[PDB]
C-alpha cells in the first residue's frame, strides 16, 4: 500500500544487523556460576535441559547442555556449530531467543528465552481443529519469520507443529534451527517430515526457499482441518500423493482458505505463491490475511488466541577436569 516501503527497508537493516553478528559471532556471553539450577525440564539425546534462573537479573532461562564427547559421537559438529551461528545472529519477534552461550572442558551451553506454552502439534491434538481467524493468526507470524529468515538468506526447511511453540502471551516462537541453511541459490540435502515435504525435495532434484512456503501451505492446511493434506501410514505413499498435487478442502473450509492453499500448494515451483515476482505480497495481500494487521502481528498487538496455563529432586554437573575436544568448537 501507501508507505508500505518501509519494509525493504526493515529488511535492509536486519540484514545489515545479521550479517555484522554472522560475520564476527558473540562467544562466551555467560559462564555456568552465573547462574542459579532451578529444576531439570528434561533430558534429550547431547544432553539435558535444565530451567536456571540468571543469579543477578533473577530471570528465568531454558539452559541446554549439550556434551561436547557426546556431540561428537551422535556425529553432528557442524549441526550443532552451526544451530549456534543462526540464532546468535538472528532477530525477531517469534524466533526463541538464544540468550547466553558458552562453554568449558566437558560441554556447550546454550542459554535459551523460556517459553511454557508448549508445542503445536500438542495443542492440536487437544484442541482438534483451528477456527480459520485462529489458525490465521498463527499463519500470519509464520508468513512474517520467514519473510524476515528469506531475507538472510535463510531456508528454514522444517516447518511443522513440532518446532512451533506457544508463548505466554499466546504467540508463536519458532524453535529448533537444526537443518537451518544459508544459500543463495539451490541445495539438495534431504531432511524434516516427510508429511511437509515439498515435491522438489522428494524428486530428489534442486530446492529452494521455496520449500518453507510448500510447508507453509500443509501447516495452515493441518491447523484448520485437524490433519495434514497428504496423509498415509507409510512414507512411499505420503511421497506419491504429495507428488500427485490433488488436495481435498474439509467441506467447512472457506473459500478464501482454498484459494490461498491452492496456490500455497502448487506443484509448479513457477505458479507458488511465494516463489513469484512480487514475492511474499501474493500471500501478505491474498484476501484470506484481508483481515489481518501486519504490523500489529509483529508488535504482538493483536489478542490472542488462547492462552495456555501458566519434594524437589536432584542432578549432577560433571564439569570435567582437562577439556574433551576442545579443538573441535572452537567456533562455538
Amino acid at each position: 500500500g501507501s508507505e508500505q516501503e518501509s519494509v525493504k527497508e526493515f529488511l535492509a537493516k536486519a540484514k545489515e544487523d545479521f550479517l555484522k553478528k554472522w560475520e564476527t559471532p558473540s562467544q562466551n556471553t555467560a559462564q555456568l556460576d552465573q547462574f542459579d539450577r532451578i529444576k531439570t525440564l528434561g533430558t534429550g539425546s547431547f544432553g539435558r535441559v535444565m530451567l536456571v534462573k540468571h543469579k543477578e537479573s533473577g530471570n528465568h532461562y531454558a539452559m541446554k547442555i549439550l556434551d561436547k564427547q557426546k556431540v561428537v559421537k551422535l556425529k553432528q559438529i557442524e549441526h550443532t556449530l552451526n544451530e549456534k551461528r543462526i540464532l546468535q545472529a538472528v532477530n525477531f519477534p517469534f524466533l526463541v531467543k538464544l540468550e547466553f552461550s558458552f562453554k568449558d572442558n566437558s560441554n556447550l551451553y546454550m542459554v535459551m528465552e523460556y517459553v511454557a506454552g508448549g508445542e503445536m502439534f500438542s495443542h492440536l491434538r487437544r484442541i482438534g481443529r483451528f477456527s480459520e481467524p485462529h489458525a490465521r493468526f498463527y499463519a500470519a507470524q509464520i508468513v512474517l519469520t520467514f519473510e524476515y529468515l528469506h531475507s538472510l538468506d535463510l531456508i528454514y526447511r522444517d516447518l511443522k507443529p513440532e518446532n512451533l511453540l506457544i508463548d505466554q502471551q499466546g504467540y508463536i516462537q519458532v524453535t529448533d534451527f537444526g537443518f537451518a541453511k544459508r544459500v543463495k541459490g539451490r541445495t539438495w540435502t534431504l531432511c524434516g517430515t516427510p508429511e511437509y515435504l515439498a515435491p522438489e525435495i522428494i524428486l530428489s532434484k534442486g530446492y529452494n526457499k521455496a520449500v518453507d512456503w510448500w510447508a507453509l501451505g500443509v501447516l495452515i492446511y493441518e491447523m484448520a482441518a485437524g490433519y495434514p493434506p497428504f496423509f498415509a501410514d507409510q512414507p512411499i505413499q505420503i511421497y506419491e500423493k504429495i507428488v500427485s498435487g490433488k488436495v481435498r478442502f474439509p467441506s467447512h473450509f472457506s473459500s478464501d482458505l482454498k484459494d490461498l492453499l491452492r496456490n500455497l500448494l502448487q506443484v509448479d515451483l513457477t505458479k507458488r505463491f511465494g516463489n513469484l515476482k512480487n514475492g511474499v505480497n501474493d500471500i501478505k495481500n491474498h484476501k484470506w490475511f484481508a483481515t489481518t494487521d501486519w504490523i500489529a502481528i509483529y508488535q504482538r498487538k493483536v489478542e490472542a488466541p488462547f492462552i495456555p496455563k501458566f519434594d524437589y529432586e536432584e542432578e549432577e554437573i560433571r564439569v570435567s577436569i582437562n577439556e574433551k575436544c576442545g579443538k573441535e568448537f572452537t567456533e562455538f
